[PDB]
């Protein structure tokens, strides 16, 4: 799912 706020930290790794 979209990182939104924390997606960035785990962008392309784990935003869920």
């Amino acid at each position: 799912a979209p990182s939104n706020v924390l997606s960035t930290l785990l962008w392309g790794r784990a935003c869920v």
